[PDB]
């Protein structure tokens, strides 16, 4: 259960572009098991895993005793390879079943292609949801566009919430700069944030680059950060 302590509902700013999925996921964890299961999808860098892990957070701290299961699909992978070669099978699925009350697993486009594994995935999914575990799914694409997919596996993404998320708004980017900063305890001028939360649009991935690159410096060169030079610091940002 190691979560990440900034992966949070409260660190999350909301935008028309985020919104709805943020509303889903915290309905999701305010009842876990009332809407089964939760699948959010959007492009890189837009939220998918901060607020997968929010959902953890919320319900390891308002649910204390409740085992909560974050993993990436590729681990999923990874823990299933092994389960075969060292030949316990069970150990795996008393790990992900038995054990578990809420489940939240990460980008799934891990899986293409990886029909072994989505096959084991498919009943881990019904006996966790025949018992009312709760099941979150994220994805970088929609359960339709994911490609190579077991068509029973994908119809089970559906049978539940499907939030999409979409790339924020300069004014809601400017707010997720701002909260970012609060976040790393650093500091900027407003002058610098603006460029930046202006410039640096392509996910929030590397917004957040940006503004770490930027303290970096700033811990450095103990002056501080001049307009003129952030833009040749952050060259690599505006024109990948
Ligand atoms: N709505 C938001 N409000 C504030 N910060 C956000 C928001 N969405 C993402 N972030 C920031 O971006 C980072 C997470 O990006 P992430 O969710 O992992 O991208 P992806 O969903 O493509 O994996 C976090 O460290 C967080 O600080
Ligand atoms: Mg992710």
């Amino acid at each position: 259960t190691p979560l990440n302590p900034d992966y949070t509902f409260e660190n999350f700013v909301v935008g028309p572009g985020n919104s709805f999925a943020y509303h889903a996921a915290l309905e999701v964890a305010k009842h876990p098991g009332r809407y089964n299961p939760l699948f959010i999808y959007g492009g890189v860098g837009l939220g998918k895993t901060h607020l997968l892990q929010s959902i953890g957070n919320y319900v390891v701290q308002n649910e204390p005793d409740l085992r909560v299961m974050y993993i990436t699909s590729e681990k999923f992978l990874n823990d299933l390879v092994d389960s075969m070669k060292e030949g316990k099978l069970n150990e795996f699925r008393e790990k992900y079943r038995k054990k578990v009350d809420i489940l939240l697993i990460d980008d799934v486009q891990f899986l293409i292609g990886k029909t072994g594994v989505q096959t084991e995935l498919f009943h881990t999914f019904n006996e966790l949801h025949d018992s009312g575990k709760q099941i979150v799914i994220c994805s970088d694409r929609e359960p339709q566009k994911l490609s190579e997919f077991q068509d029973r596996l994908v119809s089970r993404f559906q049978m539940g919430l499907v939030a999409k998320l979409e790339p924020p708004d300069e004014e809601t980017r400017k707010s997720i700069a701002r909260k970012m900063l609060e976040i790393e305890h650093g500091e900027l001028p407003e002058e610098v944030l603006n460029f930046v939360a202006e410039n640096v649009d392509d996910n929030l991935r590397r917004l957040r680059g940006a503004i770490i690159k930027l303290l970096v410096y700033k811990e450095t060169t103990g002056k501080e950060v001049d307009l003129k030079e952030a833009i040749l610091l952050l060259k690599d940002f505006i024109k990948p």
